[PDB]
C-alpha cells in the first residue's frame, strides 16, 4: 500500500502484477517469504541484457524480501499451449533459441548460472523478443525435474554452465515437438527418461559417472535412441545442435557462445509472434 494482483506462485514465493505509486509503471512483484542471499539478489540489479528480465529493485521490509521486475505479458508455457495445434514456426523457435543462447552466453561471461531454467520462467513480448527470468535466484537461495541436467540428478554438488545449456536443450526439444522431452515425475523416472532416450551412461561417454554420488552399478542398461526419432522434424543441423546441448558430459556439452555460431543459425531472423493478450 505504501509504494503501489495475483499472478501466480513462483519457485520462490507468490508474483504479482503492480503499480508503482511514484512512476505509474506497471512491474511484476515477487514476494520471498523468509543477508549473503540480500547482498548476492542485490548484485543482480547490475546483470542487465535485453534478453534478461530486469531485476529493477530488490527491498528487504519486514523479514520480507521483495524483488521488483519488468512486467512481461505471457510466458513461453502459455504460448506453446496456445500454438499446440499448429506448433510454434520454425523460423521463431530458431529465433528464440538464438535469443535465449545471446541471454546465457551473456550471463556465463560473468559466472552467473541460472541452475533452473523451465518455460516458466521464460517470457516473451509483442516485438519478438524472449527473455529469461530468474538468474542467480537458484545460488542465492511441485517443483518441475523435467529441464534438470543428468549431473544434477546423479549428485553433483558443483554446478556448471553446462546445467543450463541442459536446459535449454530440453526446451528446444519441446518447441519442435510440443511435447515435453524428458517428463519425469520423480527423480528416478527423470534420470531413466534420460537414459531410455540417450542410452544410460557409462564411463566411455563420461568419464567420472561411476564415480558420481548418486550413480547406481546396478541402474538398468538402455541403448541410446538416434534424434532423427526424437525430435522429428528438426533438420539435421537442428539435431546437430540439439545432440550437442545434450551431451552427458558436462565438458563436452556445448557452451553458449559455441552454439550461437552453430551453423543452424545462418539463417536466423527475428520474426514477431502474433500474441494473444
Ligand atoms: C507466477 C508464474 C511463475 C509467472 C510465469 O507464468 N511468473 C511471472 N509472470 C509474469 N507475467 C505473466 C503475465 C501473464 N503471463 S501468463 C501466466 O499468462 O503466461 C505471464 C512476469 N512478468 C515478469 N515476471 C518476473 C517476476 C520474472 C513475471 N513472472
Amino acid at each position: 500500500m505504501e509504494n503501489f494482483e495475483k499472478i501466480g506462485e513462483g519457485t520462490y514465493g507468490v508474483v504479482y502484477k503492480a503499480r508503482n505509486k511514484l512512476t505509474g509503471e506497471v512491474v511484476a512483484l515477487k514476494k520471498i517469504r523468509l543477508s549473503t542471499a540480500i547482498r548476492e539478489i542485490s548484485l543482480l540489479k547490475e546483470l542487465n541484457h535485453p534478453n534478461i528480465v530486469k531485476l529493477l529493485d530488490v527491498i528487504h521490509t519486514e523479514n520480507k524480501l521483495y524483488l521488483v521486475f519488468e512486467f512481461l505479458h505471457q510466458d513461453l508455457k502459455k504460448f506453446m499451449d496456445a500454438s499446440a495445434l499448429t506448433g510454434i514456426p520454425l523460423p521463431l523457435i530458431k529465433s528464440y533459441l538464438f535469443q535465449l543462447l545471446q541471454g546465457l552466453a551473456f550471463c556465463h561471461s560473468h559466472r552467473v548460472l541460472h541452475r533452473d531454467l523451465k518455460p516458466q520462467n521464460l517470457l516473451i513480448n509483442t516485438e519478438g523478443a524472449i527473455k529469461l527470468a530468474d538468474f542467480g535466484l537458484a545460488r542465492a537461495f511441485v517443483v518441475t525435474l523435467w529441464y534438470r541436467a543428468p549431473e544434477i540428478l546423479l549428485g553433483c554438488k558443483y554446478y556448471s554452465t553446462a546445467v543450463d545449456i541442459w536446459s535449454l536443450g530440453c526446451i528446444f526439444a519441446e518447441m519442435v515437438t510440443r511435447r515435453a522431452l524428458f517428463p519425469g515425475d520423480s527423480e528416478i523416472d527423470q534420470l531413466f527418461r534420460i537414459f531410455r532416450t540417450l542410452g544410460t551412461p557409462d564411463e566411455v561417454v563420461w568419464p567420472g559417472v561411476t564415480s558420481m554420488p548418486d550413480y547406481k552399478p546396478s541402474f538398468p542398461k538402455w541403448a541410446r535412441q538416434d534424434f532423427s526419432k526424437v525430435v522429428p522434424p528438426l533438420d539435421e543441423d537442428g539435431r546437430s545442435l540439439l545432440s550437442q546441448m545434450l551431451h552427458y558430459d558436462p565438458n563436452k556439452r556445448i557452451s553458449a557462445k559455441a552454439a550461437l555460431a552453430h551453423p543452424f543459425f545462418q539463417d536466423v531472423t527475428k520474426p514477431v509472434p502474433h500474441l494473444r493478450l
